[PDB]
């Protein structure tokens, strides 16, 4: 993790603001003063503890033994100055979430597709590389200038995104991930949904471990909601794993056709 001098930062703006730091969007000078690259940089504000430390410092820990187009980036840290900083890449649209929502009906299926083929691909890395995220949901999902998708927030657990052998016993693992991943797929088909719209948390339990699943979308391929449904096997063994999920996406970008077959949806009588 690359300690970063403070004088090669600069805040421009607040992009959030939290009881514990804020986000700014802000620029970065790196390769000896030659290049300077737009950042946003997250702080610590002072009297944190030591376990607000450790978590803060163990974020970017985490983040920087990454190498992948579909996680975010980091820059470094300053750690020897105060407040501290985590310093990343920045998304210029934000989180995936809000941006669908902002961004109603205004993108193609194939775009859609894509954006989940990244968020697999980074998800797949993460898996391979022992880390499982725990809280996958299109929220945790950031989206750059050129519509790229980067799984962050790798720092309680929203049910509603859990596998319920997560929920129930705590058993966390990818293929736990595989689970959330198929919620954010019905989140990005639905341009940002909220996954069981007024059940309660212990109806959305109720629901998942009577057989329910969440609906197909609008105008949704066949073969994307088999493929959110897969994910949302009750027995964790029987989900694709990520390498799977990309293999699929990428065979029907590739043939695009494969993605006209519409998943039926389900009273206005007229004619
Ligand atoms: C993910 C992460 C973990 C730990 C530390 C850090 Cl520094 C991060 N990185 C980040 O939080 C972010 C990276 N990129 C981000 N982009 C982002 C997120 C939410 C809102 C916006 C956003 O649209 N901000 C605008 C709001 C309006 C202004 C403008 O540019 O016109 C100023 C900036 C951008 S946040």
């Amino acid at each position: 993790t690359t300690e970063i001098h403070p004088s090669c930062v600069t805040r421009q703006k607040v992009i959030g603001a939290g009881e514990f730091g804020e986000v700014y969007k802000g620029m970065l000078k790196t390769s000896s003063g030659k290049k300077e690259v737009p950042v946003a940089i997250k702080t610590l504000k002072a009297g944190y503890t030591e376990k607000q430390r450790v978590d803060f410092l163990g974020e970017a820990g985490i983040m920087g033994q990454f190498s992948h187009h579909n996680i975010i980036r980091l820059e470094g840290v300053i750690s020897k100055y105060k407040p501290m900083m985590i310093i990343t890449e920045y998304m210029e649209n934000g989180a995936l979430d809000k941006f669908l929502r902002e961004k109603d009906g205004e993108f193609s299926v194939l775009q859609l597709v894509g954006m989940l083929r990244g968020i697999a691909a980074g998800m797949k890395y993460l898996a391979n590389m022992n880390y499982v995220h725990r809280d996958l949901a299109a929220r945790n999902i950031l989206v750059n200038s050129n519509l790229v998708c980067k799984v962050s927030d790798f720092g309680k657990i929203p049910i509603r995104w859990t596998a319920p052998e997560a929920i129930s016993y705590r058993k966390f693992t990818s293929a736990s991930d595989v689970w959330s991943f198929g919620i954010v797929m019905w989140e990005v088909m639905t341009y940002g949904e909220r996954p069981y719209w007024e059940l309660s948390n212990h109806e959305v339990m109720k629901a998942i471990n009577d057989g329910f699943r969440l609906p197909t979308p609008m105008d949704c391929p066949s073969a994307i909601y088999q493929l959110m449904m897969q994910c949302w096997q009750q027995e964790r063994a029987r989900r694709p794993k990520f390498a799977d999920i990309v293999s699929i996406l990428d065979k029907l970008i590739r043939a695009p056709d494969s993605l006209k077959t519409l998943a039926d949806f389900d009273v206005s009588i007229r004619l």
